[PDB]
């Protein structure tokens, strides 16, 4: 569950955008429009900064160069142009093709640039050699619409054509390396996914269908429907899990890109669209229509922050860790619900997309989870300690001691950040839980096992969403989609069937003690002594003692437990905004 917040950052109306680009060191947005000019927007201050007069027909591609200064330029004229985007200058202007240029790929490291066109070529230039034709591709048999560099290799790119091929080549040879069909109309967008855990291409076609390929066994995995006309762009996001999708339909589409599942569907107004660009280290994603074109930000409707046991908050605020602490404030200063001044400061970029961060029970480590990955840092100076892969990850109530959940089938256990054991739940491991005991949810229900052996405490018949152990480990809540039990763990009873033997096929018989059902639906939680604090569906903010459910505060939004201070006598919330608020407890 991704759960992306996509806000807007820039609303530039227009002419018909037919590319976009985003600069990698400033806060730029490239548009290509219709008319023949190429805008540039600073996307922070809103503001229009350049404007490069190109010629009098369509700029289907424009590309910024960084590391040359420049905009290179292909217009329907059949000419490349490149400016000097810091003097405005056209450094320099050649033919480059027999019919529209349609799009231009930079290379990453060598002085080159790719061009595609309705002469159904891709060009290879040498800005080093004078803008000197190094290679002609040819193979297609209908227009060349999109080019796109391999990132993992360089020396290889890929093309899409309306003859409904696309084409893999290899720099030094003019002829296609293989081909790949299996869509049914002409294709206009291609791209490459980033990572290296698997060599997938995504397409786009009038056939309304963005298709996902193996460049290695030169198959089709996947095909995603769902688009009411011609699919004009497909990206896979450079940092975050995600597939972006535009169409003629004038929709844009976000699909998770492991599971596929269509995360959202933003319709701006703008009419058709046209072009995609994402950036490497940034949420930004820049979108070009018929009406203009758009920069939003693709944050977290949920944050990713784990606050420790003296009040030091760890969050991430996109890719970057940083460190969060209060202000000094005074009890006559600090008002229930009011924001509170925060000192922030970097601790640096992590090499996952952070999905959750959660510290040790002690707060001297910190656990980063993203897309079936995780790293473990020593959380004063944010210095590596361990990582690995896992579905989810599970610590234990004896700090410096977790588990990792690989599918619905494999449960590994931890010890001072070495293995220690493996085993396999017998009704599967949908998910698991960390603190007193390990607990593991199956299609069966729920079962808690003991950290130091693996073995089978108790089986409860429940489909639990969180589980909440008190500081003490006598205390557990269960909370599910619809309520929530508080039970009382006699750890007494498990010790003695443990030696003299009522142990059924779900475990110690009297383990466990009812205490009481809440017909509430639990958000966030924590204990505090013998008192569960939670945040309900309904916006509460509760907590449950002895039976009873005392009411602290309805709360404005949706607001996360971060932790409780005892010295301070205050529990700690925040937004999906990084702000933090507090409540007084006596």
């Amino acid at each position: 569950p991704l759960r992306l917040d996509i806000k807007r950052k820039l609303t530039a109306r227009s002419d018909r955008v037919k590319s976009v680009d985003l600069h990698p060191t400033e806060p730029w947005m490239l548009a290509s429009l219709y008319n023949g000019s190429v805008c540039v927007w600073n996307h922070e201050t809103q503001t229009l900064v350049k404007t490069f007069e190109v010629c009098d027909l369509p700029v289907r591609a424009a590309k910024f160069v960084a590391r040359k200064n420049w905009v290179v330029t292909g217009a329907d004229d059949m000419q490349i142009r490149v400016f000097n985007y810091n003097t405005l200058e056209r450094v320099h202007m050649f033919e480059a093709h027999s019919d529209y240029i349609r799009c231009i790929a930079v290379h990453p490291t060598q002085p080159f640039i790719l061009t595609s066109s309705d002469d159904m070529l891709i060009k290879l230039w040498d800005w080093d050699k004078k803008w000197s034709c190094s290679q002609v591709f040819e193979g297609h048999t209908h227009y060349v619409m999109q080019i796109v560099i391999n990132p993992k290799d360089n020396n290889q790119f890929a093309s899409a054509s309306l003859d409904r091929t696309i084409k893999v080549w290899q720099l030094g040879s003019s002829s296609p390396n293989f081909t790949l069909e299996g869509h049914e109309k002409g294709v206009n967008c291609i791209d490459y996914y980033s990572g290296g855990d698997k060599p997938y291409l995504i397409s786009g076609a009038d056939d309304r269908l963005v298709k996902i390929w193996d460049y290695q066994n030169k198959t089709c995995v996947q095909t995603l429907e769902g688009h009411a006309q011609n699919v004009s762009c497909a990206s896979f996001h450079p940092e975050l899990p995600i597939i972006i999708t535009g169409s003629e339909d004038g929709t844009v589409r976000i699909w998770h890109s492991s599971t596929y599942r269509l995360e959202s569907t933003l319709n701006y107004g703008m009419e058709r669209v046209w072009c995609v660009a994402s950036l490497r280290g940034s949420n930004n994603v820049a979108l070009g229509y018929d009406e203009g074109s758009i920069i939003v930000k693709l944050g977290r409707e949920e944050p990713a922050m784990s606050m420790d046991a003296n009040g030091k908050i760890i969050w991430a605020k996109h890719s970057e860790v940083q460190q969060a602490n209060l202000k000094a404030m005074g009890d006559a200063e600090i008002k229930d619900g009011e924001r509170l001044p925060l000192a922030v400061k970097d601790m640096g970029s992590c090499e996952i997309y952070p999905q959750t961060i959660q510290h040790n029970p002690n707060g001297r480590f910190v656990v980063v989870c993203g897309d079936g990955e995780y790293i473990i840092y020593t959380a004063m100076a944010l210095r590596n300690k361990s990582f690995g892969s896992a579905q989810e990850f599970a610590w234990a109530h004896d700090s410096s001691e977790y588990a990792i959940r690989e599918s619905n089938s494999i449960v590994k256990i931890f010890k001072n950040f070495k293995e220690k054991k493996s085993f396999k739940p017998d009704f599967g491991a949908e998910s698991i839980y960390g603190g007193f005991l390990l607990g593991v949810r199956s299609v069966n229900g729920l079962a808690f096992y003991d950290w130091d052996n693996t073995e089978l405490i108790r089986r409860i018949e429940i489909q639990p969403k969180h589980i909440f152990w008190s500081d003490s480990g006598e205390l557990v809540c269960i909370a599910t989609e619809e309520s929530f039990f508080i039970l009382k763990y006699l750890s007494e009873k498990v010790l003695a069937a443990q030696e003299t033997h009522g142990v059924t096929e779900d475990g110690i018989e009297d383990a466990f003690e009812v205490l009481g059902e809440i017909q509430e639906i639990v958000k966030t939680g924590l204990w505090v002594g013998d008192c569960f604090i939670y945040t309900s569906s309904v916006n509460r903010l509760n907590y449950y003692v002895g039976g009873e459910i005392v009411t602290i505060a309805h709360l404005d939004r949706t607001m996360y437990l971060l932790g409780y201070i005892p010295k301070d006598n205050r529990l700690y919330l925040g937004d999906k905004e990084l702000n933090i608020i507090s409540y007084s407890l006596l």
